[PDB]
Formats: structure tokens, C-alpha cells, sequence
């Protein structure tokens, strides 16, 4: 699925990410945005072997298992494939963890070089939240 920018901004709302650890909507919004350009579809493979699965581009290292990845832990204990759902609570919830891990936001190198500093609640704008 590829959601609409106000789409996405309500879901995310409703899950519980508008000022989780401190993070307004409009970082998980813009995350989003640069991440995976809004597509919960989004695959990407990286150069250590694992991939980055969905809307937030979770990676398979650490966090959810695709069985191809060397040294995987799985820490949300979920398959990979659930991150690409149009559904995005497995998302959500493996993203509360990550941004938990100790270094915020910053897990999310796209949401580091594209978004940290930057007027993000522009990617809320006109919506009705």
C-alpha cells in the first residue's frame, strides 16, 4: 500500500507515535517520507547482508527475522513480511522499540540526514488530527 501523506499522518496518530520518546508526528511522518517514500512495500538490501523491511524500513539484523540474514536477533519477534502489510501495527510497534534502543531517531538514517533539524511539522500540515 502507499499511503496519502494525511493517510499515514492519522495512522500513525492513532498507534500512538505523535510525541513518542518525545518525537512529533511530523518526524515519523517525514521518516516515513524519506524512508520508503510512503510505501509499506519497500524493500531495500544493504551492504552487511540484511534488508530494510516497509513503511519505516526496519532492518533484518536486529529486528525482525527474513532467514537470510547473518547474526540476526529478530528483537520484535516478527517475520519480516509482516512489516510490508498495508496494516501498519507491526511497524509501529517494532518502530517504539528501535526508537528505544538509546540513540532516538537517529536508527533511521534517512529520518538523521533529511528530517533532524528541519521544520517537520510541514508534513502534518492541512491535516485533520
Amino acid at each position: 500500500k502507499v499511503f496519502g501523506r494525511c493517510e499515514l499522518a492519522a495512522a500513525m496518530k492513532r498507534h500512538g507515535l505523535d510525541n513518542y520518546r518525545g518525537y512529533s508526528l511530523g518526524n515519523w511522518v517525514c521518516a516515513a517520507k524519506f524512508e520508503s517514500n510512503f510505501n509499506t512495500q519497500a524493500t531495500n538490501r544493504n551492504t552487511d547482508g540484511s534488508t530494510d523491511y516497509g513503511i519505516l524500513q526496519i532492518n533484518s539484523r536486529w529486528w525482525c527475522n527474513d532467514g537470510r540474514t547473518p547474526g540476526s536477533r529478530n528483537l520484535c519477534n516478527i517475520p519480516c513480511s509482516a512489516l510490508l502489510s498495508s496494516d501498519i501495527t507491526a511497524s509501529v510497534n517494532c518502530a517504539k522499540k528501535i526508537v528505544s534502543d538509546g540513540n532516538g531517531m537517529n536508527a533511521w538514517v534517512a529520518w538523521r540526514n533529511r528530517c533532524k533539524g528541519t521544520d517537520v511539522q510541514a508534513w502534518i500540515r492541512g491535516c485533520r488530527l
